[PDB]
């Protein structure tokens, strides 16, 4: 198979970020620091995420993709996974009407069939109720990883080729983008709370020219002032996309 | 159909075994010092050799260095022609000594797009060093993350088309075996030049890599800067999605 790359590919990126990506990290250490019970940080996840949607919506931000549960988090104890998947279902039922009144559209990416059936039904109902809403699109990545996303797009392309729907030479960036679960437009800014300088198998393909913002602030402490700082910082960067 | 909660292992991550290196900021280093526009680029592969020598003594086994991306074709024909001729020159003048403790050199990227003379220089550099026993230097030249994932997808589609694999055999390990940069993946990414972004480097391979961004322009990056980056790496806690 031949290659040629000096022919051309448009990058689906942008004053203001259109799409923000969010790694919601540091919730355990936030509870350890305040001497609270082990899962009390995670109880702030969905409420804070609603606060961030509110602020971002007013600034003209159109998309937020938030990392809620990765495919490697299955490595944690049965007790933690069960507690936090139950907590996610509960919080999604508690803050739903707050998200719905702001005209937020809610989508979930990840492998849903591995989740508990009650959470699968709750997710399907949330997506149905909000699919027509016209405000900010909140995408929640739940049992998601970049490896998984690329693998399921590759399988989808293989099956199409098997059924006579495409040739090997039709496989390009545009086709791949439309087979991934996180699509164009790609994140302009990634904010990771919790102090770690790494991506932890989040949106690997989608982050090719994303601007990174790592903060030391633990996620339950990330408020309107911190989001405003991150956007102003983003506005101070020069994006060249390989050109001059 | 998908399932991800059973297979929670695989992957390939004191001292980082594999360092990834984005050699950025060469234009600004020549501008700041008032030199000719391409004077910084003449330092790229000499300094890269110096980094390999230091890295070899500390026990590092692999360096993957970004020398020319698939989006850099967007720059002026003058700059691109000058820089590809300069790479051909630098690649002949260094990486020549008969010492067996020197680096083994591979090139990843689409070589057929490059000037014929540079193609011949690359072939000669890979042949003369294939027996060397030191550090494996991989030079990423006309390379990008999209390109790497796309060519692996095309190779998998081809095999499936020709009866050589099943769609249900497609997993992380088979995909990894089709990429140009394979397991083991970089433990540490060092980007010189002030920008906090990845610019379509090793997208799949950087899933759990530790990021180290420095403002030092690449021609000023020496032994003290490398020792600082390794020290910073050693103070980091890698969890790979797990706990306790
Ligand atoms: C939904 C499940 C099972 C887990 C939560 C995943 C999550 C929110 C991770 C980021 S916060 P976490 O890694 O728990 O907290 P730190 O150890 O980083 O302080
Ligand atoms: C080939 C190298 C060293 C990496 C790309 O850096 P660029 O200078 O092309 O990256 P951007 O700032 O354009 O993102
Ligand atoms: C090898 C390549 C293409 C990048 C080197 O630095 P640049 O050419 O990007 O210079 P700056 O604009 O970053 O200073
Ligand atoms: C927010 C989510 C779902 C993942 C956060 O990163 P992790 O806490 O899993 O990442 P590592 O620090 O283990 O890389
Ligand atoms: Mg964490
Ligand atoms: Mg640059």
């Amino acid at each position: 198979i031949s290659c040629s790359l000096n022919l051309t590919e448009k990058l689906c990126y942008e004053l203001m970020p259109k799409h923000i990506a969010l790694i919601m990290d540091g919730n355990r250490r936030w509870a350890k620091d305040k001497g609270l019970e082990v899962y009390e940080g995670h109880k702030h996840i969905i409420p804070k995420l609603k606060e961030i949607c509110d602020i971002s919506s007013k600034l003209g931000i159109q998309i937020i993709t938030a990392f809620a549960f990765s495919t490697e988090n299955w490595k944690r104890s049965k007790e933690e996974v069960d507690f936090l998947l139950s907590l996610f279902e509960r919080s999604l039922k508690t803050e739903f009407q707050n998200l719905a009144k702001n005209n937020v559209r809610i989508s979930i990416i990840g492998c849903k069939s591995d989740l508990p059936m009650t959470l699968q039904k709750c997710i399907a109902l949330t997506e149905e109720t909000t699919k027509g809403n016209k405000g900010l699109h909140l995408v929640i990545a739940l049992n998601y990883g970049g490896y998984y996303d690329i693998l399921q797009a590759t399988k989808s392309i293989v099956n199409k080729a098997m059924n006579g729907l495409l040739d090997v030479e039709d496989i390009n960036k545009n086709l791949f983008d439309q087979e991934l679960e996180s699509k164009c437009p790609n994140p302009d800014l990634l904010i990771r709370t919790g102090g770690e300088q790494r991506v932890s198998n989040f949106l690997l393909w989608q982050l090719a020219y994303t601007e990174f913002y790592f903060t030391n602030t633990l996620f339950p402490d990330f408020g309107e002032e911190d989001l405003k700082e991150a956007i102003m910082n983003f506005q101070q960067r020069h994006r060249r996309f390989g050109g001059h």
